RNA sequence: UAUGCCGCCCGUCUUGAAACACGGACCAAGGAGUCUAACGUCUAUGCGAGUGUUUGGGUGUAAAACCCAUACGCGUAAUGAA
RNA sequence: GCUGUUGGGACCCGAAAGAUGGUGAACUAUGCCUGAAUAGGGUGAAGCCAGAGGAAACUCUGGUGGAGGCUCGUAGCGGUUCUGACGUGCAAAUCGAUCGUCGAAUUUGGGUAUAGGGGCGAAAGACUAAUCGAACCAUCUAGUAGCUGGUUCCUGCCGAAGUU
RNA sequence: AUUUUUGGUAAGCAGAACUGGCGAUGCGGGAUGAACCGAACGUAGAGUUAAGGUGCCGGAAUACACGCUCAUCAGACACCA
RNA sequence: GAGUAGGCAGGCGUGGAGGUCAGUGACGAAGCCUAGACCGUAAGGUCGGGUCGAACGGCCUCUAGUGCAGAUCUUGGUGGUAGUAGCAAAUAUUCAAAUGAGAACUUUGAAGACUGAAGUGGGGAAAGGUUCCACGUCAACAGCAGUUGGACGUGGGUUAGUCGAUCCUAAGAGAUGGGGAAGCUCCGUUUCAAAGGCCUGAUUUUAUGCAGGCCACCAUCGAAAGGGAAUCCGGUUAAGAUUCCGGAACCUGGAUAUGGAUUCUUCACGGUAACGUAACUGAAUGUGGAGACGUCGGCGCGAGCCCUGGGAGGAGUUAUCUUUUCUUCUUAACAGCUUAUCACCCCGGAAUUGGUUUAUCCGGAGAUGGGGUCUUAUGGCUGGAAGAGGCCAGCACCUUUGCUGGCUCCGGUGCGCUUGUGACGGCCCGUGAAAAUCCACAGGAAGGAAUAGUUUUCAUGCCAGGUCGUACUGAUAACCGCAGCAGGUCUCCAAGGUGAACAGCCUCUAGUUGAUAGAAUAAUGUAGAUAAGGGAAGUCGGCAAAAUAGAUCCGUAACUUCGGGAUAAGGA
RNA sequence: AAUUACGAUCAACUUAGAACUGGUACGGACAAGGGGAAUCUGACUGUCUAAUUAAAACAUAGCAUUGCGAUGGUCAGAAAGUGAUGUUGACGCAAUGUGAUUUCUGCCCAGUGCUCUGAAUGUCAAAGUGAAGAAAUUCAACCAAGCGCGGGUAAACGGCGGGAGUAACUAUGACUCUCUUAAGGUAGCCAAAUGCCUCGUCAUCUAAUUAGUGACGCGCAUGAAUGGAUUAACGAGAUUCCCACUGUCCCUAUCUACUAUCUAGCGAAACCACAGCCAAGGGAACGGGCUUGGCAGAAUCAGCGGGGAAAGAAGACCCUGUUGAGC
RNA sequence: UUAUAGUUUCUUUACUUAUUCAAUGAAGCGGAGCUGGAAUUCAUUUUCCACGUUCUAGCAUUCAAGGUCCCAUUCGGGGCUGAUCCGGGUUGAAGACAUUGUCAGGUGGGGAGUUUGGCUGGGGCGGCACAUCUGUUAAACGAUAACGCAGAUGUCCUAAGGGGGGCUCAUGGAGAACAGAAAUCUCCAGUAGAACAAAAGGGUAAAAGCCCCCUUGAUUUUGAUUUUCAGUGUGAAUACAAACCAUGAAAGUGUGGCCUAUCGAUCCUUUAGUCCCUCGGAAUUUGAGGCUAGAGGUGCCAGAAAAGUUACCACAGGGAUAACUGGCUUGUGGCAGUCAAGCGUUCAUAGCGACAUUGCUUUUUGAUUCUUCGAUGUCGGCUCUUCCUAUCAUACCGAAGCAGAAUUCGGUAAGCGUUGGAUUGUUCACCCACUAAUAGGGAACGUGAGCUGGGUUUAGACCGUCGUGAGACAGGUUAGUUUUACCCUACUGAUGAAUGUUACCGCAAUAGUAAUUGAACUUAGUACGAGAGGAACAGUUCAUUCGGAUAAUUGGUUUUUGCGGCUGUCUG
């Protein structure tokens, strides 16, 4: 049997993403002396679009603690944070919209976005549009504060792991239609090749797990283990249940 | 050449080919049981309880011919797993 | 020395295959980069302007505008039917009429990436240099064949088997 | 293929027994035919016959003898139509 | 005395080998040809005749790549079919002369035609590679012909500071440090690297040591369509020209001396202002702009073309008519002075809401109104530049060249066509490259005066611009398709009429008139057509054809996701 | 200074309106929709079998499910100080299915599969542990994961036909039992592209209909995102009927051009054992040749498609082969 | 008991330094000290408590201020602060876990390799005719086949083996309380009609059977022999011999079952035997290996280790073998007789016909596998010719339960014709309608270089059912390339040398041949008939189907491009 689009779409030859009509890499400038000690003030100085993304960037001009410059940097622009107006970064920065604090310098209940993993990763969660965490808890003692993702899962992040406080932009994007075929088209062609996907029962046994038969059919079961070897996940990859629940999710 | 009578197209597989079975338009040339190691039978030749010079040496009119020691193979004893 | 046996290309010619190591994206497939190309019409979206009606709630009219993977149709791109022409052709796929579509999921040049149990696939096992249910080149290789075909002078003598 | 013989409606079908043939076989005859009949074959001459025939084709009695048959679908040589 | 498969024996023939016949042979070896002969059951042998020209044989033995009709055998050659099929799509040729041995095909003249500016026009890209052009020539090729040719023979021809390449980066490809791998080499291109360059004077030790000091995540390749320093006109050759010549420019790189401008504390002044003027210091470093960008719909402007008027020339028609049919009347880069939407500035203080677009936006973060500032795209005039080019007339000139004079002017118009463009607007879960390169500012390092010095962002002046490509076709004959193949192959410019129109049909400019011809008009074909009456009865099936059709007015159903259906239908 | 709705001038083509006129002709050539009533099906535009299939197949938006919070998920690499996604971060990336909108999406974790805040020891490898021995060694308990056991799960694969009798009356909706493992096909739909019988039966369309449509349904073998029932618009899709139209036909005819034909020139190929008259006979059971008859006269031209079991190609169907390949 | 600190022995934490994951152009880390403002226990040697920037789209870059030495006080350049000291651990996670290495268990059609019996009236589905046994086939020795017939085996038995001894079995008859058809008892007959483990056959009567007594010949050693047969194996069997036993008084009999079936190689493993041999430098004990006889098994039974699928397919072959024709056959189908019980008022036969029975045909379907697998183009229709007659109509006849008309049954007879449509691809079928009638057939199931291509049967696709699945379906559905004649013959037409030349006019061998059917008027409302209905020959007039001509008339055709008209453009 063959190769299956699936197995080799991590070759990566034409399956890269498109970074030509992207502005840059979006994260937080580095954990430094004035972020640990102080903050410093930027100035939001355009709100971009970018391609394949559906959240502005806000190019914010920082200065150089060290040299005579202003060290240019790409965020991805809370919603209500506008052009010209201060951004403030550090431990001592004021709980405003904008503001990129540790997450232990904040009180509880806060709604913050492009949150670090660890601390110095500059920015990793609630980084895509209309999402962010709400920090749950804290604890000084060990200093790792409890978060709640996009995803609804409970994480222990370190306190000195920074986050920009308010929503990331661009809310509500999903819940409009996308439209007739040619609107994903143009979505996917500045993101990835990753569009109209075939099934992989309307293929030929050759090509897919689920190929072949004189009727459009899986045959066998589609939930797949996860010991199942790479090559042979097609379906549902360790499916701890299947179908559409009753009440709630 | 005429006349009387006779005479299906060869090769092939086939129980059976003139075959409505296959190859063949025609011609020239080329074109298919070879050599080798090891053996069975039968026959010729030598020597014959032996036999075999030629791996090698000596020699040479020089890949020839001629000469030759010690082994070695086979035979001269079989039967037993031993 | 004839005959015979076995291993060797083993009387000669013949597979579909398999293995090793290499060469192809000048065709077509997909993506990316950088370019270019597409008359004239129909219908009349939002936004906008002026009217009329009614106690009010609110409802009707005319114009403007110029939207649409809208629509007719040219170039273009395609290839439905004639099961037309041709079918030892103009041509190893063309010709003519008829037709699909024609501002986008469009057409396309150059550059660049993907190489064979691999690619690529809006999925037909399709396409990957007239080659594809596993390309092409050389080698292993004179592959093997209980199967087909062939197997070259004369005369003389003898003369079978299709059964265990 | 005669004879014995199983299956089968049957077969130029399938399968046996004994023998003889074709295969591997020309020749005379059954017009023609692998198998039937007669005979098996160096090259010739002469003579005589086999099976089969002797109106004409066609070598050979339109021979002899006793009967039968007249068909507007005569009949005519075994295997064999 | 038969005989397939098969066995065995006796011989026939071939290439070589040892021996022998003191073999044959240029007075003719071998080979081949022979309705001549003889021997042999046969395989075969022997002889005569011819052709030919250099070797060959009998016999006794040795040896083998040793004997052919078949293998859809191999290679090479040859046939019958057969002077047959055929050489029939791109509308089409015809008369005369010339040339020549020879003309349907060649050259010229004259007709008649076609392509019809989405072309059979004029350039190019890739590809080819001399096909371009001249002379000589026709054995081969151009499926007829050939005097012709993209053929054949010998030559000639491609001129660049400005066009490209060269440079920059794009998707990417790739050394390096390193790490993997038995190895071929694989990964990665800023990485767990000690990864060199920049300028000022110095100080004049036949020119070498300083420091003002700075600055550093770092090869290279990658576009003849992206980015990009700078060229235009006229003429010129058999064939080249944005290159040659003549005239005029411009750019970059470098040198420098005058003119200017600035300078009594020196780095200019003016305007309230937007900003202006011929200049009018400016290191490090930092900052910003340009390079730099979608697509579409209408709207304004510009250039070119199209139509059109008066006048100055020439040509065509003229039995009749026509103040008319045709044609020339053109102005480059570059330099100047000027020229505008937009934007901005001053005065002013708006509701009785005004200004205003085709499109409804704008105004107390200051409209309207009055007056100003700028971008110079774009136009105007001028210089270029009339001497050029064009259209003429008169005069000669043996050749080959001329000489002389004249006109080259003034309009108008637009939902026109192409095209550049400016300000807007619709669209997006799509918001539509980067780098080289250049500039500007912030900044204030350093230097600099008046009885002599500053400044090269301005004016003039001086010098240099290498290397490679450059001819030609770009296709129904130059590229790929075995070919001179009805196929395929990327673009640019684009006239008149009809008409909505770049549709179809006809013409102008320019280009071809090439595709074997002549005769005759049977069958059957192929491509076009028409048919009385009936009207799908044909047929698997209304396949094929017929009918309908543009525009204006009238009218328009079920159903509906309320957008449609719709050009419904049905009429005039 | 006395104060209106007005002149001069130049200039395109748009639509109205009337008259007149013709062999009722006028988008005069060119150019240029046939239309209507239904069914099946896919929502639509889009895409592919270059060279026999353009479709109802693929895609699509919508819907749903599954995995993953990075010391990760899916995937790559012989390897690695390697890589894609990712210049990414759940409104994301990855993996499936169904296929617009409307309406709904039922029941079944017994089986296969997937998963787990589930329980022991039922196994349970190597290394390790202990016993025996002179050692090699044999034997024992301890034994990780996974299996096994227990839960969860069908928009996971799939299944859901269930099957009998009694009873008003004349065909039965109340009783009764046993369930194929778990459930017994629910709402819907149909002789449907799914119905064998089948040309089902009834109606309708026709003079006549194995066709069409609308109903009926114990449905050989319909059915709910392996989606079911609708559904406007769209379709070079499949089908039926009607009107217009006609040489499709009754039934053919005629015309044009280019062929064919003849000529000059140039000039192939396929195929070919030898060849080329029949009838019967026998025969590898369908002869050009054989036997017996019929017969039979040079050279041939244009047509023709009966024959040459004509030509094209070592049947691709079927079998065999101790021959392979994709799956 | 623990009090030595002499190892992880096992489990609960901790340390950085290996390893690991980041990031920065390795800037600010850690500890302490200042200033805190303060903690109040109280101004401290006590321990909790921060360390220069925020309304605003500006700016922030070349060490300035004080202080100290040099510059002889020119020029400025330098020390420390400004900005706290010390440790040079860049920063932060993670940490002896993970990572990687090796080995081990699980999962692993993602991938690789390979396999997927045989016989066979084609393969497949069945079956076992594949190893065996009985009877029959089997043709009186033996041997003998088929998917021939009726059956059987993969076991069972310490007794159902061995010996000996007593008795007689099936069944019937007559009889004895309960007791009867059947419980037990007695006698009489009883050639086996019983019994002997099974299938069947053979065998057996003081036994081989049934009952009783004792045993283990179902033992050891190896050889020869018979059947199958190669005179190999295996299995089974026979007869001795040499040992040891059993029984019996003994003769004797006994090496498993009364006889004919009941079973299995090498290699491997395991057991029994034997004071055995070997382990090769020499010893011993384990261990292993040998020697002789068994067992664990191959049922495909002389003994591979093995699942599908292909409608995407392939190669070598095959007419040894299927799907079409043809050939023998004729069951089956179709047609036709003989006999005649009977049906038909009566009446066998006007017309039919039971029970039987003899045929003929090759337009069905089978049976077979002879031809063809280096292909004979595989259904139906369209067209077209010819033939067969088993006659639907027509011609002329005979018969009748024939009055007429109508119909039915036959004869000669293939001359003559035998249709138009709806649905279906269909052949077949079924309806409507006219006709004189709408008979059946053949000619490679006529006819594809004649067409068509609906169906069938390549590749795409959908549904149902089946399959875990790939896929399957002689189930349904839609889309799906139909090539070549120029050769010979045949056929149709067209010439033609030679009969001294040429011309005209003829004859006729042979070959062909063609006409067809209906209606209407009259006969005649006549015959016939109760009536109702209702003929026929003769005499006319027209039609259908066919054929051969012909073009006056009618219509069609138009390149007569004959005339006229009309549009677009070009020729002023």
């Amino acid at each position: 049997g063959r190769v299956i689009r699936n197995q080799r779409k991590g070759a990566g030859s034409i399956f890269t993403s498109h970074t030509r009509l992207r502005q840059g890499a979006a994260k937080l400038r580095t954990l430094d002396y004035a972020e640990r000690h102080g903050y410093i003030r930027g100035i939001v100085k355009q709100i971009v679009h970018d391609s394949g993304r559906g959240a502005p960037l806000a190019k914010v001009v920082f200065r150089d603690p060290y040299k005579y410059r202003l060290r240019e940097e790409i965020f991805i622009a809370n919603e209500g944070v506008h052009t010209g107006q201060f951004i403030y970064a550090g431990k001592k920065a004021s709980l405003n919209v904008g503001n990129v604090l540790p997450l232990g310098s904040v009180p509880e209940g806060t709604i913050v976005s492009n949150v670090e993993e660890k601390p110095g990763d500059r920015g990793a969660l609630a980084r895509a549009s209309g999402n962010y965490v709400i920090i749950i808890g804290h604890n000084p003692d060990e200093n790792k504060t409890r978060v709640r993702l996009p995803s609804g899962a409970k994480k222990v992040i370190s306190s000195d792991a920074r986050g920009v406080i308010g929503v990331i932009a661009g809310g509500g994007r999903v819940d409009k239609p996308l439209l007739k075929a040619g609107r994903a088209f143009h979505k996917y062609r500045l993101k990835r090749n990753s569009w109209p996907k075939t099934r992989g029962v309307a293929m030929n046994p050759v090509d897919h797990p689920h190929g072949g038969g004189n009727h459009q059919h899986i045959g066998k079961a589609s939930t797949i283990s996860r010991g199942a070897v790479s090559g042979q996940k097609a379906g549902l990859i360790a499916a701890r249940r299947t179908g559409l629940l009753r009440g709630s999710q």
